[PDB]
Order: C-alpha cells, then structure tokens, then sequence
C-alpha cells in the first residue's frame, strides 16, 4: 500500500507562508500529514516551537477566540482526520534546525525513556497516528548558522555514537508504540526522514537495522544542489544526468534509492521527497558541460552577498534576507511563487533534463538558474515508485504548493495523489477515540405549584489535570476539555418542553431529545473537573426516573465539525 505523505509546517499560520491554515490541507489526497516541528531539550522534555501555532490559534473558525483550548494546529489536524478519515495524523520530532538534542538523549537509557514515555503521551492526548522522528544528522558535526535561522541548534554534540544509540532509541520508540497500541486498540506506526547522500548516511544511519525497525523512512532527496556550491545542478532530480560533476553525483532520487537498498533497505518502506520550492544561482555561466541542458553543471559567479554579507553565488529569495531570518541567498521561492519569481528575475525560459526528468528554468544572458519539482517531475517520481515497488512520495511542504480551484493548496499534492493511486478515493480508516470520564446524576424535583414538571440533570467533567511542562500540560488540558458536547436523552413517554440555563437549548431530533452546549459560551468548552447542574421542563410531573431510557454525549471541535467520541454516561 502506498503513502502520500506531506509536511506542514507550524509556520504556515503566519504571513511568510500566506497565512495558510490546516482546513485548507487537501486532506483527502493525502495518507499522512506530519505537524512538523516539535522540539524538545536535553532531559526528554518536549519543547514547542511555536506555542500559539500548535494550541492556540483560532486558524479561521469563526466560533474560535484566541486561546481557547479547541484552537491549535494539533486540534485542527483531529479535525482534518475526522472530515477525511484517509488520512493518518503525526508528529515530526526535531527536523535541521531542532536536532541539537538528538545526541544527548539518545546516548542515555533514562533519558531516551523519558523522551519516548514524553512522546507517547503527546500522541494519545492529541489522538495521533504516528511519530516521525527526523534526526538530521546522527554523528554529523554541524555548529548552528545563525545568519540562516537564530534559532538553529545544529547538531554540535553530534558522536561516533549516534548510529548505534539512533537504533536503541527506534527500538525503544517501536516497542512503546507497540504497547500502547494494544492498549488503545489503535495500530500506531513509527517513521524517520533520512539523508540522501552516502556520507551523512556513513556517519550516522545503520541502514539495515533502521529498515527493519521503522514502519517507512522518508528520504530528503532535495537540497541536493544550492548556493553552498558554485555549480549548478539539480536539487530534486530523479535520475542523476550522465554529466554531472563528481559532487553532484550520488544525489538524485535514483541513486540514493539504489544506495540503500544495497545496503539493506526494504523498498517498500522508502518514501521519496519531492520539493516544493525552489534553489537557485544568480549568475551561471554555461561551461557546455551538457551541449542539451544549457546553464546545467555551469559555473555560479560569486556576485552575491548573505544577509551576514558573506560573498555567495546564491539568487535572491522569496523572502528578504534578514540575518536570523533566512539570512542566506539561496534562491529560495515556492512553488505557488513562481510567478513573483518571474516577475523579480525576468526573462527566466523553462527547460526540462530529459535525462534526469527534472525541470529547470534558466535566463541565458543574464545566467540566473533554478532547479525544482513540478507537475511532470513528480509524476515522474511517482512512476519511479510504482515500477520499483517502493513507499510512497513525501512533499516539503504543504504550505508552498498553488491554489487550483479553490482555496486549498493542492496543485501539486494532487498530482502526486493522482500519479501514486489515480482518481478513485484513498482508503478510510476507523478512527478510535477514548471516552472521557463524564458522569451524571438525575432527580426528579417535585414542584406543587404550576404545571408539567422539572428534572434536575447534574453532568460532570470527572478528568483531572496530572501533566507538566508547557507541551504537555496544554495538550492533556485540550484532550480532557469536553468540546461543543450535546447530549442525547431518550424518554419512553416524558417529553422535554425546554431547558434552563446553564444547559445548552433543547430541540427534538429523532427518538432523542438534544441539548446543545455550543450554544452556551460558558458551556462549550467543558473543563477538567467542571459540572453543569440545570433544570430540564417536562409536560408531566414525574416521580421517579423509569421512562429515562438513556443520556449519551458527544462532542465536536468546532460548532462546524463532525461529532465525535459519542458515550453513553447514564442507562436504566
Ligand atoms: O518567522 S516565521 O515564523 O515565519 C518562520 C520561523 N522559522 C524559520 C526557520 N524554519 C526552520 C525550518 S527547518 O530548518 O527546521 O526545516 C522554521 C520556522
Ligand atoms: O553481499 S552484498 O551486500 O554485496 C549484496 C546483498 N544484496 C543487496 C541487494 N539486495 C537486493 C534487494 S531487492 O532488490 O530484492 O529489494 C539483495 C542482497
Ligand atoms: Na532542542
Ligand atoms: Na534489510
């Protein structure tokens, strides 16, 4: 069975990604979504990176204010589950700019003990599917660039080590995955994103161990070719141009797919990357190094400088180059910006490497050069996949992929869906939710005056709060927060003429009489340890509760989405 796999980073939310919510996720072409990053520090503690972006932002529900408990990416991706129940939802740990930590956890059994009971933890209260952990690289020395990204860790602890304590901490990943998956009644699976090329695969990946470890491993076969060298090349090319310069062989999709399996991995757990954005040389001069790619293999004139105002050969990106902020001229632009790259870099003329299957658009006279994916390049990718019985395609990322028809990004995400398992519907999963621990009493009142009569109903949030640390405290509070909660009453002749506040309004749907919450702002997000205590109006007097049948609740995220997790919390 194939993947479709797609990062989302935690940034999309903010303008530099467009502002860029997950209800706008084509989430039905998609196998699995990854929440790219959680960060977290040298003790197994898990660290935000962006606290608001994960729990807290209302990402364009209307009934949503800031901080309220259902807001948050991680809500969000519940919901994307539940309208598109194709779809698997995880968590990436670490990725280039988090991994500093990797090494010291890793190195220590109680640490890497902690890390992994911290990680189950976060994945049953946000109801996720799968870890991703992207260590980027195990044993590779790598101090922080801070012109590139202030908060970049590196990896400067990096050891001999790690790829023996990379293993023990999958195996001790897997293991509790395993547990835990027999304890939810879930099937759980366990990823990593891995280096393309053969040296940081060398210093730091025991390819055969890790094969037969993980669930699927998604290679980064991008950022193979960029400003870091003064050659042009391809940075996400399939097949590797006969042509290529000896520093650019090795990186293509091809060649690092047929390295792995020569050192033991299983084809059909590799997931190869495809890139939704650009790199790019400001001033490439055509050395005819192939006489039918002009401007590939071509000589990048050092004319640049960085935000540091280090001299590079890199264009200029999508966004200013700020020291701290994407400091480095990388000749970085999405994918859905290839228009204001065109507009910014002019008379760019598109290409195609018929011998890598690869596109590239190059300006003759200027020398400006960029290599990407496009529609064919991943079409071709996906054929790849399919002919040598490999995993799936994963994007990078979701935020940079076009607008077709609609407000969705999905230009390329559907060409990647359509090219792996063609136009029919992806397979749905069931999706398991754990009860809450919500009770309730009811009392018949006895009211001599007026006419019908009056049951009392007490509902009580029964969960109490118990985690600590930012991560997850917030997530267990969400997940133990009953959300938007209706309750079902079945009668066998009492009928319920109202309700009285604090319970929510009452109608007739079916066989049931529904209260709905949602429409009480103090009652629609249910906290740990609350009880609502309300007065329902009946057409008769009653004496005891015999012709109570049944009170079920269920919840929903937002007012707008699918009602989930429906329990029964009272029967005669
Ligand atoms: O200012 S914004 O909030 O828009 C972006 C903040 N920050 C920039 C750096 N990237 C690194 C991703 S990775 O290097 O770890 O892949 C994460 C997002
Ligand atoms: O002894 S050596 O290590 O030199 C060769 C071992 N060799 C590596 C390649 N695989 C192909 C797996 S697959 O093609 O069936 O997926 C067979 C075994
Ligand atoms: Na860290
Ligand atoms: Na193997």
């Amino acid at each position: 069975k194939l993947r479709n796999v797609m990062y989302y980073g935690d940034w999309s939310i903010w303008g530099g990604q467009g502002n860029f919510y997950p209800k706008d996720i084509p989430a039905d072409k998609l196998t699995h979504l990854n929440f790219a990053f959680m960060d977290f520090n040298s003790s197994g503690e898990l660290i935000y990176c962006d606290k608001d972006a994960a729990i807290g932002h209302p990402l364009g529900n209307l009934g949503v204010t800031y901080g309220d408990v259902n807001g948050g990416i991680l809500n969000a991706f519940q919901v994307l589950k539940s309208e598109n129940p194709n779809l698997k939802i995880g968590v990436s740990l670490g990725g280039w700019s988090k991994s500093g930590d990797f090494s010291t956890i890793a190195a220590t059994p109680s640490i890497r003990a902690k890390f992994v009971e911290n990680v189950m933890k976060f994945i049953k209260y946000t109801n996720m599917d799968f870890v991703d952990i992207d260590w980027e690289y195990p044993g590779d020395y790598r101090e922080p660039d801070k012109t590139d990204n202030i908060n970049d860790e590196g990896t400067p602890n990096a050891s001999a080590g790690d790829k023996e304590n990379y293993i023990l901490l999958l195996q001790d990943l897997k293991e509790a995955l395993n547990k835990q998956g027999k304890e939810l009644g879930k099937v759980y699976e366990l990823s990593v994103a891995l280096p393309a090329g053969v040296s940081k695969i060398e210093k730091g990946i025991d390819v055969d161990k890790l094969f037969n470890i993980v669930d699927f491993a998604n290679i980064m076969t991008y950022d193979m070719a960029g400003a870091w060298s003064t050659t042009s090349g391809h940075q996400t090319a399939l097949y590797t141009n006969p042509n290529a310069p000896e520093e650019y062989k090795g990186l293509s999709v091809d060649e690092s797919v047929k390295y792995y399996i020569s050192q033991g991995a299983e084809r059909e757990k590799i997931v190869v990357g495809a890139a939704y954005y650009t790199r790019g040389w400001e001033q490439v001069s055509d050395k005819g190094t192939d006489p039918n790619n002009p401007g590939l293999f071509g000589e990048a004139a050092v004319v640049n400088k960085d935000a540091d105002l280090s001299p590079t050969p890199g264009a200029l990106n999508e966004a200013p180059m700020k020291n701290g902020e994407g400091g480095r001229a990388g000749g970085v632009w999405g994918y859905n910006a290839l228009d204001k790259l065109k507009s910014k870099y002019t008379g760019l003329k598109e290409y195609w490497d018929d011998s890598a299957k690869a596109p590239y658009l190059y300006n003759s006279e200027t020398g400006a050069f960029f290599t990407y994916d496009n529609i064919r390049s991943i079409q071709e990718k996906a054929k790849y996949v399919k002919e040598n019985n490999l995993g799936g395609i994963i994007g990078w990322m979701a935020s940079q992929d076009a607008t077709t028809n609609s407000t969705k990004r999905d230009e390329l995400t559907t060409a990647t869906k359509e090219s792996l398992f063609g136009k029919e519907d992806l397979p749905k999963y069931e999706i398991k939710y754990t009860e809450n621990d919500i009770t309730c009493t009811v009392t018949p009142v006895k009211q001599s005056w007026g006419s019908g009569g009056v049951l009392k109903m007490s509902i009580t949030n029964n969960e109490k709060l118990d985690e600590s640390g930012e991560v997850l405290s917030t997530v267990e509070t969400s997940a133990k927060t009953v959300k938007n909660m209706k309750v079902y009453i079945k009668t066998d002749g009492i009928a319920i003429t109202g309700s009285q506040y604090p319970a929510g309004p009452v109608t007739k749907e079916g066989d049931y009489y529904v209260i709905d919450f949602g429409k009480i702002s103090d009652g629609k997000l249910m906290k740990a340890g609350i009880t609502f205590t309300f007065d329902l109006n009946l057409d008769k007097a009653i004496e005891d509760t015999n012709n109570i049948i049944s009170i079920e609740v269920s919840q929903r995220m937002y007012q707008t989405s699918p009602e989930f997790n429906r329990q029964t919390i009272w029967e005669n």
